[PDB]
């Protein structure tokens, strides 16, 4: 089949091949320079509102693993900041390193986190994430760094269950799990037009970049290391470094909503 | 789960409903009002290059029948006209009526003709048909009415296999059909920026429409009348009437290529 992936064949230096687009205008990750994104006062507080999320499911996709959200209503939004309207939460996952010096997509004067959460969103008033997708505003991603310190007590469950979803294709029922227990005290922002930083590279998203990390502890992030990019019974290839490295941001302009 | 086709309740007026691209600013096809289509000077001559067309197979795919040839080299192309590349043929089919006074998509002054033959290329500097219909300059269709008439000896191969393909899903194998057979004797055209006729809507095509049509006999077309838009076993229904009607042309302009 059509695949792709993080390895020397078929990692981001080759996805233009069948995803022309990543050599697109709006392409995501990019680097944020504090000193010349532009403080944005116009910039309204981030509403998260998660008390109802309703989680699903985990699956390991052979890029990642995501947690899955009931997205049938309006459960676990997000609305204000730079959105107009209403977008809702269907998944969270990660991106990570082979090593605590890197893995985030996002870097902040070129510094690289540990690893970084992907909240994705769709905007309700396209009825669903496929037709969202194909929208210039159709996705808000709240992206989150991961420093390495500190053990994160919301983020425990999901290690505990990593175990049982090690290859691709693997998932596992994952239910009441709380979000906000994966979110900082500041909601302080960066926010840029984006796109997926994975094929299909749509560029679809608003991306809001939070400028406080989480922490969590060296033995937590390594077990994210633990994860198999292969399918069972096929040769183990370790689930780490699947980040797509900064694009340039070309006429773009990143805004903080702090100064 | 999605479906769409030619009935009072997932047909064009519809399609809009999963497909909001179907109210878009290039949408096809159109009415051609021959008293304003001006002539264009800057339009080059057309290329038809169908010596070496190597078609493989017909089949049925529950909307109408294509005729599938091998695009993997410059075998049979388009070239000129209003186009900036190679069009490579990859497949054509026919939209057509329930009687012989409709079935066309395009119409000139209002007038339907009994059907509507689509040769559908795609512009080789995207490597494959499924990345140039992400493009506005993807794909060239060549599209020629067929008036009822004289029977069109170089139909008749099509003809003839139609009972083997009857329902939705059916292949055969269609060797050595020469597609130069379809052509009319002028290559005089009329040509705007459009989009594919059915769901997806994509807005990736440059129409070429020929002036002059081509002969059908009354029972030739009588026998794409009696396929099915359903698979074996399902009930049946007679594949008629399988056109969009013309589409607001908006802002574009159609241009002829003929004094
Ligand atoms: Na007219
Ligand atoms: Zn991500
Ligand atoms: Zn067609």
């Amino acid at each position: 089949s059509h695949h792709w992936g993080y390895g020397k064949h078929n990692g981001p230096e080759h996805w233009h091949k069948d995803f022309p687009i990543a050599k697109g205008e709006r392409q995501s990750p990019v680097d944020i320079d504090t000193h010349t994104a532009k403080y944005d006062p116009s910039l309204k507080p981030l509403s998260v509102s998660y008390d109802q999320a309703t989680s699903l499911r985990i699956l390991n996709n052979g890029h990642a693993f995501n947690v899955e959200f009931d997205d049938s209503q309006d459960k676990a939004v997000l609305k204000g900041g730079p959105l107009d309207g209403t977008y809702r939460l269907i998944q969270f996952h990660f991106h990570w390193g082979s090593l605590d010096g890197q893995g985030s997509e996002h870097t902040v004067d070129k510094k690289k986190y540990a690893a970084e959460l992907h909240l994705v969103h769709w905007n309700t008033k396209y009825g669903d994430f496929g037709k969202a997708v194909q929208q210039p505003d159709g996705l808000a991603v709240l992206g989150i760094f991961l420093k390495v310190g500190s053990a994160k007590p919301g983020l425990q469950k999901v290690v505990d269950v990593l175990d049982s979803i090690k290859t691709k294709g693997k998932s596992a029922d994952f239910t009441n799990f709380d979000p906000r227990g994966l979110l900082p005290e500041s909601l302080d922002y960066w926010t840029y037009p984006g796109s997926l930083t994975t094929p299909p590279l749509l560029e679809c998203v608003t991306w809001i970049v939070l400028k406080e990390p989480i922490s969590v502890s060296s033995e937590q992030v390594l077990k994210f290391r633990k994860l198999n990019f292969n399918g069972e019974g096929e040769p183990e290839e370790l689930m780490v470094d699947n980040w797509r490295p900064a694009q340039p941001l070309k006429n773009r302009q990143i805004k903080a909503s702090f100064k």
